[PDB]
């Protein structure tokens, strides 16, 4: 499929509202926007690199031929397993980028459960001549600086680093934090060997207040992307549900993936597949932590630690193969790293034999000590203190990069 | 009588919802709870309504289920539901409401009604006042503002906020001149003129990055304080904002009950919706009568009395909840008590001098089956000098309801 067959070199941005509670879910359209260029895929348009927990399928309206596919996970889907979702139905902002069509399209959004069951589905027609498609990124483009520029937006993976909780007086600190992000990311394989496949842009989005909101301390701050601690009443969980403010700050700058830096030294943050990474820039463990989160948001990798996470409730049924590439329930292991496991390797791999098996079937991962397996004894997806991604995480990241750019 | 201090604090519980749906189904969801440092609303008549509206919010004490606060409204969402787009694409709309801040947990219930008074959507949620995720607002960086009229405190007076849309920081002297023109226009009309001491008027200089407002059909997308735009529902001159949270965020920390948004342009356009806002163009030649007509909707909850249909409401077998129009289904609930004995129904146009209060056929966008109280009114035309006697009574009732 040639890009120019159905698409223009512009972006069709779609803002949705993901709604529901523990019993029901529904999707609604908020607004359509246009970005002046298309920073995404030129190839593999009608395929997915990963299933994700959510998908967007674009079909040509006249023929119903599938012409674009993208997958993701969302903060909304984490919220659905919290105590609040049992009693109060809520709406969540969710933004996705699609190539701008030459002709009318049918856009279909689907949300899936941890058992791969359809939770909610939504179909809408987009007509490219619609005057209410909000044009963006043509004026007041946020001041920005390229930290790494390997090539144009068509040939490279565009990553945007966005300032959260930095006033105009603190932008030199932010740009230094963006340099540190770039230096940390490209110190890890396969990012290190595939550095020429990436563009890194630092976006100096100003905040009225220095720092970020801490609701439990009654510290409400006015910031660029309105992030806050106490997400789902988990003290150190720093997130933003103001996704439109994130994408509005980035309009006009080519971007595919987002890293949000919060101007604080306390611990916290997280990353979600094709959502964003958000972490505290001045915490001592920033360098390995931002890369662990990018493992989720860009790599779509799972946590390999087997201790319970606060915001992650009943995430992996043991009778279902996870869609994440670096963990397995041994339901469909041949779809995972069976092809990288040496002949005659014991399953599970005994921990005493870890030096013999850099690639094994180690019991424990995805927040469970039993029934879930990880590919190595340790990895950056397991601990912040281990030096690198395990070989299976590295292959998965190489596949993500090869999928997105030739 | 219900004392304010029995259930409430002198603070505001602001609730932001998402109103969702299409022509076949509707649903309401919570977005976020906020707190404002004072309560600018009613101190009396807490558990009653001045009008039915098309939507209601009922606040009940959680433990007893006793009704402790009621407010009614209409919404941009409910207008959108009758458009072509609502037949094919389900959408979500921002809707913000202000409630008195409770001392103890409450049950908040939102209900949306159809033009036939049928329940379209209902939503119940519990608010616990010690919830740390209630977003505190209006405590820092309060938008620069100026009192155009200050008759008294926020408890005793009706607080009206005038907000700047499409004015850069360099144009705030023009905006303050426009807010002053708004106040001068409003208080030139009865009963506002004789009840001037019941109001506070505050001009809020919310800065815009760009001068003017967005015109989608001209591909003119501007970055402004409340993100208003023309071409609402593909109606060229329909100027609105669906970014209701941005309106209320700019006003956080300033006492307000009703909102007037002034757009920095001289072209024609705007509108007002009951307990939503008024939004109009400040420099159009007909500004003075137009802003008051819109305030008739947004504050008065009055209907349009003109019989011609807009570019884009009242079933003839249903009595409208609006006080200045009737389908004569329940005419005794309207201005029957002001109609002289033996007045002809309908009142012939040739006999308009004999009947300042009649039953004139035509109103609420229909030439037949809907009736208005006078041949002409501010709610019918921009060129007529005043509100009709029935609109004036209805406005007096609104003011008397809100403040002693
Ligand atoms: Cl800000
Ligand atoms: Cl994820
Ligand atoms: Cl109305
Ligand atoms: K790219
Ligand atoms: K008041
Ligand atoms: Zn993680
Ligand atoms: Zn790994
Ligand atoms: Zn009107
Ligand atoms: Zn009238």
């Amino acid at each position: 499929q040639n890009f120019a067959d159905y698409f223009q070199n512009k972006t069709l941005r779609v803002d949705y509202i993901f709604t529901g509670d523990a019993t029901q879910q529904a999707i609604y359209l908020d607004e359509l926007s246009q970005l002046p260029t298309w920073a995404g895929r030129q190839h593999h348009l009608s395929e997915l690199p990963l299933e994700g927990n959510g998908q967007i399928i674009v079909k040509d309206l006249a023929s119903k031929q599938c012409i674009y596919q993208t997958s993701f996970s969302s903060l909304f889907q984490e919220w659905l397993s919290t105590d609040e979702a049992k009693e109060t139905a809520k709406g969540f902002e969710n933004t996705f980028l699609l190539p701008y069509p030459k002709q009318p399209v049918e856009v279909e959004v689907t949300l899936y459960s941890p058992r791969k069951k359809t939770m909610a589905t939504y179909k809408h027609i987009v007509r490219p001549d619609d005057i209410l498609i909000h044009k963006r990124g043509v004026s007041h483009i946020t001041p920005h600086r390229y930290m790494l520029q390997s090539g144009n937006e068509k040939d490279c993976i565009d990553v945007a680093i966005l300032a959260e909780g930095y006033t105009e007086k603190e932008m030199d600190v932010f740009y230094q934090d963006a340099q540190r992000t770039c230096e940390s990311l490209f110190s890890y394989e396969p990012f290190r060997s595939m550095k020429s496949k990436f563009n890194i842009v630092a976006v100096a989005s100003p905040s009225t207040d220095s720092g970020v909101s801490v609701p439990r301390e009654n510290q409400w701050k006015q910031t660029a992307v309105h992030s806050h601690f106490d997400t789902f009443y988990s003290d150190r969980y720093l997130t933003t549900s103001r996704v439109k403010s994130v994408h509005n700050a980035l309009a006009g700058i080519p971007y595919e993936h987002i890293i949000i830096l919060a101007n604080t030294d306390v611990y916290g943050g997280g990353g979600i597949y094709n959502s964003y990474t958000l972490t505290t820039a001045h915490h001592p463990m920033f360098k390995p932590v931002v890369v662990h989160e990018f493992g989720h948001s860009f790599g779509g990798l799972a946590d390999e630690y087997f201790y319970d996470n606060d915001v992650m409730t009943d995430t992996y049924p043991l009778d279902v193969e996870p869609w994440e590439q670096n963990i397995s329930t041994r339901v469909n292991f041949a779809s995972k790293w069976k092809d990288m496991l040496p002949s005659g390797a014991p399953i599970p791999t005994p921990i005493a034999e870890k030096k013999k098996y850099p690639v094994g079937v180690y019991e424990g991962g995805g927040y469970s000590a039993k029934g879930i397996y990880r590919p190595a004894y340790d990895c950056r997806m397991k601990t912040n203190e281990y030096p690198e991604f395990c070989p299976v995480c590295q292959r998965a990241i190489r596949r993500m990069i090869e999928f997105y750019v030739p």
